[PDB]
């Protein structure tokens, strides 16, 4: 009675077991698949810190032996005393990697095992959480050659408020209201926007203004934080054959670090755990750029294109969106800064489904975000089933702090 | 009620129609299963229900609820079905039944025509020579010179005991796919096993890629029969690019009319075996899945080459140029031939628009955003950004296990 999964492109059929131990509920029902939406005391905390317990030592195969029973009877004992434990700095790296590993809308999957983990969790102030930021920055950009990294700051604890970043990623660019009521800038970060230059920022008036961070203390108001100029690598968009191309003066960050997700591992909560690992292509090329919440450039780029835009039927939307991505994918590599196109990735992915399956009975995964926003049935996962459930430990979704 | 939000606007939706949503779906709290072609698997009390249910919004829609002929055809379908075990439908019901479940459909992105449909009763059907009438008189109104219009025929009711009405084929028009010393194919791939059914039933085989099938056509309890297609029935559009002059050279084409022949009507608790329904293709359907699918056609690679395409790198995004060419030569050529055909773009737009209407008449719609989402240029599509809940009324059209 496990999901019965296929493959259409090749006949291949799975069954995923691994569902059949998901440890949270999600929003579908036999009534109705909500699928599609983007956002779908001791004792329960004991529950998840023993399950994970189990799985730690699980993968280090000492699973039921001394220090496996001891280090339940250890957090067990703490929960009583304190009402919450602490992780050891190994049982860290592994909850990080696995929460990676369990991110049902992650193509980047195939890399899980290679995470670099920065413990973190001495942090003290907004100061020093500053300085571990431009740390992780420093180490996960490597001049253009990009590595997996995730800093993690100090965990949500009874008496003392959260660590959070404001910010939804370490690198985003400002997005500034109008006298056309109209967004300069990326219309994604208004709000945010709106928060830096209340709380002190003087700010620009680009469309590719890097913005400052706000970062929080325990019981702290945010504190205001410029980021050195020389740590943000940028990349100047331009066109392999289109030379008008670079005169639209776009550009991207090399450093995609998601910065408001929740961390949670074994029912404990790092509110502030920032992680990064190296854009896809087409996050930049059709999600960033050609969004009409976004930037917004496809028409404009297609005129300059000379496509025939009156009309639906000659594709000007495709042939522009197209060449959107091939600039971004030929920019990058210009700049010897890391990206994978969406084939690549989806190709390692299909790997990934494979190597899960064969160490977990199958692998958690959201159709919808796997598949690629262009030449969706052109990649593998187009034509996989796949079976979307939650996982812990695991990346969550918080509200904004403000 | 769930919330449905739209990226792309803000805007913000209740969903109050999924909450009338009765036959269970694949999916539970603990592991969704949207992404599943085929959902799971494929006393005559319930058989009332289902038509009392069907008959209340059959008058619902007319206003005409509550007093007059509405009352009074409750009793007939009551009478009926204690007398026979089963009921006919008058031929407005057939009429709304087959429109309903068009409109229920959740994978279907051309929902916004669903109003616009030509019903055939063929209920008084009791040959396969018969059917093969049926079916050669949808086959010539519906592509009718190449200016489609939507058309279903409904053949006669399973009945409980003795056979049921079924057409062997997926579709009205299939091309051949025949194997051999390699295990590869030549046609398409798709169609590989009802071309053995169709050669070991006595068709005679062809030339290749592009040879039309002959149907299969089944009457209750007798076996199947091969009937041949009329070659003047069959519209066809050669492909030809309008800048690529060698593309013409590849010797492509695609049928005109997308007519499947395999799906199970199911109207008030009645079941319709064979109930060939008909429409226009979007343009996708054929340039991208039909011919660029690995296990189709699979042409992609060789129009890149082609094109002089870089097929050494993944990078230079040589998969995605070829696939945006065998899509304008698609709708150029069907554009030449003067043949009913929509773009994504424009079909998405027509769905958007439609589920609007669909909000403010019945307080939402079933949408299977994996179907609904085009196979292209997904986020550039309105439908991408729109959320939407997948679920089961009825009326619909149902998928059937195949006769084998
Ligand atoms: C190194 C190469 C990586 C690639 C190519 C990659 C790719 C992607 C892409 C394209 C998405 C969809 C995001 C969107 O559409 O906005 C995604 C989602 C996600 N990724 Fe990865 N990723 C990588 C590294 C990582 C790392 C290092 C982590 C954590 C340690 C991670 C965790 C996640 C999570 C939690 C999501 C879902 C976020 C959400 O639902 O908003 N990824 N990934
Ligand atoms: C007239 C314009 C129409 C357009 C442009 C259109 C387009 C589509 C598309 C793109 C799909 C996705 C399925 C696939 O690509 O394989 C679909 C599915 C479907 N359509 Fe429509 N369609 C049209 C008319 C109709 C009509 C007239 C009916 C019934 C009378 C219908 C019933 C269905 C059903 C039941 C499905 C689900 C198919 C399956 O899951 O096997 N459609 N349609
Ligand atoms: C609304 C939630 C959301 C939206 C969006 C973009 N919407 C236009 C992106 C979201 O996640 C964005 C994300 C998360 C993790 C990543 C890891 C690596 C990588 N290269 N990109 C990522 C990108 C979440
Ligand atoms: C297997 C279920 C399935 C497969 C496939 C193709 N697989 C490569 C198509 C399916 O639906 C195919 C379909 C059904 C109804 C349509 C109505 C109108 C139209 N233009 N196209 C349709 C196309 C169902
Ligand atoms: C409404 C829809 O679910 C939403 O736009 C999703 C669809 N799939 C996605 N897939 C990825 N990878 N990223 C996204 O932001 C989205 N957006
Ligand atoms: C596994 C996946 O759900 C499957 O390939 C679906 C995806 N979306 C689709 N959408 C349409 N319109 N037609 C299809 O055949 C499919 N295939
Ligand atoms: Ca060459
Ligand atoms: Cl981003
Ligand atoms: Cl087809
Ligand atoms: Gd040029
Ligand atoms: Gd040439
Ligand atoms: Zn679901």
């Amino acid at each position: 009675k496990f999901p019965r999964v296929k493959n259409w492109e090749v006949g291949s059929i799975t069954y995923d077991t691994l569902s059949a131990q998901a440890q949270q509920d999600g929003p579908c029902t036999p009534r109705r698949c909500l699928g599609s939406l983007v956002f779908p005391a001791p004792e329960q905390l004991l529950s998840q810190a023993r399950d994970f317990i189990n799985q730690y030592y699980s993968s280090i195969k000492r699973s039921g032996s001394q220090a496996h029973e001891q280090r339940l009877q250890e957090v067990e004992a703490e929960v009583a005393a304190t009402g919450t434990y602490q992780l050891r700095e190994s049982e860290l790296v592994f909850g990080a990697k696995q929460a990676w590993r369990n991110a049902p809308r992650c193509v980047g999957r195939i890399q899980w095992g290679k995470l670099q983990v920065f413990d973190a969790r001495d942090c003290r102030s907004a100061q020093e959480m500053f300085t571990y930021i431009c740390n992780h920055i420093k180490y996960a950009t490597n001049r253009g050659n990009l590595r997996s990294a995730i800093t993690v700051f100090p965990q949500r604890c009874p008496g003392r408020g959260d660590f959070r970043i404001w910010n939804s990623q370490l690198v985003r660019y400002a997005g500034y209201r109008q006298q056309d009521g109209s967004v300069r800038g990326d219309p994604a970060n208004v709000e945010i926007t709106e928060l830096c230059i209340q709380h002190g920022w003087t700010p620009g008036n680009g469309r590719f203004d890097v913005l400052p961070l706000l970062l929080q203390a325990p019981d702290e108001p945010p504190e205001l934080f410029l980021l050195p100029p020389e740590l943000v690598l940028e990349v100047p968009l331009e066109h392999p054959t289109l030379e008008w191309f670079a005169a639209l003066g776009l550009r991207w960050y090399a450093l995609p670090a998601v910065s408001n997700m929740l961390l949670e591992i074994g029912g404990l909560e790092f509110p502030a755990a920032p992680f990064s690992g190296w854009y896809m292509s087409t996050e930049i090329g059709t999600r960033n750029l050609c969004d009409p919440h976004r930037y917004n450039i496809l028409e404009d780029v297609a005129v300059c294109m000379d496509l025939d835009t009156r009309t639906t039927s000659s594709l000007w939307k495709d042939k522009a969106a197209v060449e959107i991505n091939v600039a971004v994918l030929h920019s990058y590599q210009l700049a010897k800064v890391t990206i994978v196109d969406h084939h690549a990735a989806t190709a390692s992915f299909m790997k990934h489904l494979e190597n899960e399956q064969k160490a977990r009975g199958g692998c958690p995964a959201d159709w919808a975000w796997i598949v690629p926003p262009i030449s969706g049935s052109l990649t593998p996962v187009f034509h996989q089933e796949m079976v979307n459930y939650f996982l812990s430990p695991a990346f969550r979704y918080q509200p904004d702090p403000w």
